[PDB]
């Protein structure tokens, strides 16, 4: 069906847009690095607490991320409510061990975990599990 | 006072995503094709007479546009207030003369002009323009 394209668009790349909305209401945009779970239809990101788009998403959580398919003009976009996870307070909470699973998942096997770890806390992380409730756009053979 | 490398990248681009906002306040994304007046700073698109949750933009008009560099992750977003024209409603009214100049900007001399009049009337084209009230985004480098 079309959704199956579209999210054929969103499993094919690991770069898209993110929208998140501003105090005033108007867009913000930004590139971000993600991983798509097909499992559960999730699009997970990791994101700093002091960036401007986090303090969005915070009292906004409703997010917006299109991704190009692989001619670079057909694209997808997936809409939903973002769940944050607190930011990273020390180097083993839960929330340290959701953002290992994502670079393992992104990244590949860490070569020091520990400094990984230390580099969550330092940032202040936070794990963006963006659930996919809507998606629309163009995808290949509609352009 | 922009950044002038953000601007060089919207300069040496011709697509990028163009952000809108909808009934419900949540942005609506598409992959758009512009042309970048460099002296006037502003950016302008065609799109089709917007309906439903996307019609919005006629009484919301702030957009923004990002458009990606050729590195690995620098990007640009121009934001500001679209002016709209009125939809193309015959194949040579002003609307259509409006985009017949934005082709010429962006493709070039077209093959069949007649042929470009009637889709630009078939799809209610509307010619946006968005002055440049602020740019930002992650300039690129030397390379
Ligand atoms: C608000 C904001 N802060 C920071 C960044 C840089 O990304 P990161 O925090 O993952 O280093 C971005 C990238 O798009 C951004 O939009």
């Amino acid at each position: 069906v079309f959704d199956d394209k579209l999210l054929a668009v969103i499993s094919g790349n690991s770069i898209g847009v993110l929208a998140t909305i501003k105090h005033d209401g108007r867009p913000q945009l930004s590139n971000v690095q993600y991983h798509f779970d097909p499992r559960k239809l999730l699009i997970q990101v990791s994101i700093a607490e002091p960036r401007a788009k986090t303090r969005n998403l915070r009292r906004d959580p409703r997010a917006s991320i299109l991704v190009d398919a692989d001619d670079g003009w057909s694209y997808a976009v997936a809409e939903g409510t973002a769940q944050l996870t607190p930011p990273a307070a020390a180097p083993d909470d839960d929330t340290v061990e959701a953002l290992i699973a994502l670079y393992r998942n992104i990244a590949g096997e860490h070569s020091d975990w520990d400094d990984y770890r230390q580099a969550m806390v330092t940032d202040r992380r936070v794990l963006l599990t963006l659930p996919i409730s809507h998606v629309y756009g163009l995808p290949p053979g509609m352009r």
